[PDB]
């Protein structure tokens, strides 16, 4: 079967066949659409088909489908599963797998970049100290003094679910949040709970507005351990505005390296529960969400006060006006310090070209519109006008519950 | 089967049960989500009638009463005999209000119960349609103090005698392709404009020419009427700070009025049912003015503001956008024509959502449409999970009549 998507700005129509390869379910039914819901040990039995499907894909991609090398590899994985109940990926399969999980990530607007990903194989890691070293090298490599490079570090896969490698941090770099006795929050309100866990595990909190959190790392199912990232490895950008000289005095800064550390990478039925990956920021992630969400740094009022906007009615659009100025400031600062960043116009334009390419060469591009459309100026970006089909391909990145809810403590 | 929706800003979780009464299909499956696709007999009719009358009699706290059973009986009688049936006035009003209540793409539904319904089921000609529509326009406009209204023409019979308003909205500007290669007026209305000229309209050939109505009665060929100019309330657009803004020569109309949709009540189909409320500012300032395929004015405004248009990263587009939207709101407010900003509208809808969860067990909502086309995440709807499903009575999209009509 074929499915069509139309761009309502250009009348360009694309034909999707790739959705035929989708197996995993979406949360939607014929009677209900869950497209805006945020979250909508395997047996040998279920493992071999998953391994086979993956290796078929891998072998097709290298133009060796059906070859003796293909067949030997299938047989070899089959026997490995048969007798050890799991199997190990070759380096080449691991790289391909991690690239494809990104390629298949339907909420990611940055996917034009998917084939340039530096993959760090950390499958020989055995301890939390070992994980700390690997993550430091990843940060330094990815950061590259401002010329950011995409990378992923992949720790040992799940075995019995009792020996998981996990990075407890949600992102490798994030600022502490501290709930005050008066109910106010100092620092980032999104990280309060994790900040409390770190303190409890023994971290000495400086208690300021922009304290980089320590890493909390679990190797092989053991209790997690605390490590501080060397400050010299944490690139930060002080935020200032090209025309507004009072902007610097708000005291804002942000880190350059966006790096997700809480997701699960699935490749051929294998589960990599610690797989931190990084790219570079789109400006709106910081300037719209991190700075302006009511439940985050929430700076809109203070910014619009200083711009002396009329704040007595929402209809003066004071929030919208202050929002644009903040986002100009974030982009200006990163640019001035030579730290890679992309604006939402450029990123969405690139994504449309990427999506069109994928439709030609691949037969589709699963995309989640809710997430792809930027959180400001939606309809003056080309993605707003683009119909998209969302479905689930493997390899994939998956959400997993926070480990403090599930961890069995050794004490 | 009992589903939760969470607000990620506030942590409020609501439980939706109303979705189980959902009837029609979404386009989505367990394998593929189509949330962002714009368009995803006697035997059939009695179940639809029963379903509706059951909910009607339930709403007036008379479920299972003799009068309930008596009506079900009467409608049953009427369908078997005549192959259709007629709604009571009370049923028609209820159904109309509920079609709006069930419109999952509508941010303004806190208002749903204040809808003036004009019963035009006695209309027989296109001249009559015209009279009805002017009266609707004048009632709804109310000298700038807008009131929600719908006018409901006769229901589908055998489908060869449909009433249709050919216009997509009651009030729209003409579009003309030019020798120049460009487009004069609203590019969204070129085709319909051509049909008007084709049908006889003498186009003024200006940038903001109010289109005439093309009305079809009883499946006849459609006829042309100009809405009395004095009933079409328009607003000149000025900015409170940029004195040059008015020099762009921009105006928009005060009355948003959808005329191309099909109202379905108790299985009956009302193919001409124009309805109106009042604008949310972004519809005009973001979409009408700034869509590339619309009036597309961003460049001209940014130039007058002397912004650095050299690089996208200066956010010149975003800056000019906010300004255009400030000007729309200000102009409507200055001339006292009802308008709502996206902050106030979305705040109202969140309150409406909580009322509907508390009082009905849910509220079908389409997040892709509800979230405003600018400043998404600074409105509360951005952080609200929504379930989208189809309830009847409903408004449904229908194909442009010129594709269906045999002359
Ligand atoms: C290279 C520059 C990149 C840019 C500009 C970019 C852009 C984005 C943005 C804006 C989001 C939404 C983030 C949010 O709203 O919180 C996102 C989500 C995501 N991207 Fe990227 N991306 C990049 C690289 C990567 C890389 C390297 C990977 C992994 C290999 C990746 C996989 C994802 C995934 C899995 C999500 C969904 C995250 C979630 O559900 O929390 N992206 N991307
Ligand atoms: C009272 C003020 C009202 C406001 C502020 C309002 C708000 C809106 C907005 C902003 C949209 C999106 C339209 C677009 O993006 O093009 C919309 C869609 C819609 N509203 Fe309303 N609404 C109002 C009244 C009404 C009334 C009176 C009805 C019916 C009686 C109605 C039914 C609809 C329907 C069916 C849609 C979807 C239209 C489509 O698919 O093209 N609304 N509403
Ligand atoms: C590689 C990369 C590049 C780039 N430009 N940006 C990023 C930032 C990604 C990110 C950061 C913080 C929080 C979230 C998301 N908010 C985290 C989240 C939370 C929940 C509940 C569900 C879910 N699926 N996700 C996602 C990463
Ligand atoms: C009552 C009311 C109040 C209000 N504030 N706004 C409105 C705007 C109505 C409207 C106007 C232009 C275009 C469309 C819609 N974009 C027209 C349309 C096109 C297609 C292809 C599908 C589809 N479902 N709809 C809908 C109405
Ligand atoms: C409820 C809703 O799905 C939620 O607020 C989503 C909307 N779109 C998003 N889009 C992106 N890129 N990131 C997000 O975190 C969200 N949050
Ligand atoms: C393709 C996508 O569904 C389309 O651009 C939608 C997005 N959201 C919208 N939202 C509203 N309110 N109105 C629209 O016309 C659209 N268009
Ligand atoms: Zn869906």
């Amino acid at each position: 079967r074929f499915l069509k998507v139309k761009n309502w700005e250009t009348d360009v129509v694309l034909t999707d066949t790739l959705h035929l390869k989708s197996t995993l379910e979406t949360g939607c039914t014929e009677h209900i659409c869950m497209g805006s819901i945020m979250l909508p040990v395997r047996t040998k039995d279920q493992l071999f088909p998953l391994a086979k499907e993956f290796l078929d894909q891998y072998y097709s991609s290298i133009k060796r489908f059906g070859s003796k090398a293909h067949m030997d590899r299938l047989e070899e994985v089959n026997k490995e599963i048969e007798s050890t109940s799991t199997y190990q990926l070759k380096d080449t399969e691991l790289i391909y797998g991690a690239k494809h999980a990104w390629r298949n990530a339907s909420r990611c607007v940055g996917r034009i970049q998917w084939s340039k990903l530096q993959v760090f194989d950390a499958r020989d890691c055995t301890t939390a100290h070992g994980m700390f070293n690997y993550i430091c090298n990843h940060v330094k490599y990815a950061t590259n003094k401002g010329n950011l490079r995409s990378a992923i570090t992949i720790f040992p896969q799940r075995t019995d679910g009792k020996h998981d490698f996990r990075v407890w941090n949600s992102q490798l770099i994030r600022y502490a949040g501290y709930k005050q006795p008066d109910g106010s929050t100092l620092g980032d309100p999104a990280n309060v709970q994790f900040t409390e866990i770190c303190i409890q595990q023994g971290w000495k909190a400086p208690r300021g507005r922009f304290d980089v959190l320590p890493l909390l790392l679990q190797a092989n199912g053991n209790d997690p351990e605390l490590f501080q990232i060397p400050p010299e490895l944490v690139l930060e950008v002080p935020i200032r505005h090209p025309k507004f000289d009072w902007f610097k005095d708000l005291g804002l800064k942000w880190y350059g390296l966006p790096a997700v550390s809480n997701m699960l990478l699935e490749i051929g039925g294998l589960e990599f529960s610690a797989c931190p990956f990084s790219g570079w920021y789109m400006g709106t992630e910081i300037g719209v969400r991190d700075y302006c969400d009511n439940s985050r740094y929430n700076i809109l009022e203070e910014v619009a006060k200083k711009m002396d906007l009329d704040m007595r009615k929402t209809s003066s659009l004071w929030k919208d006006q202050a929002l644009v100025e903040i986002n100009i400031a974030v982009l200006y600062s990163f640019q001035s310090d030579k730290v890679t960043i992309v604006d939402h116009h450029s990123a969405t334009e690139s994504f449309i070209k990427h999506m069109e390419n994928e439709y030609r060469c691949r037969g589709g591009c699963p995309a989640d519109w809710v997430w792809i459309v930027p959180p400001m100026s939606g309809s003056i970006t080309p993605v707003f006008h683009q119909e998209m089909l969302n479905y689930r391909l493997t390899p994939s990145f998956e959400y997993q519950p926070d480990p403090w809810n599930t961890h069995v403590w050794k004490g």
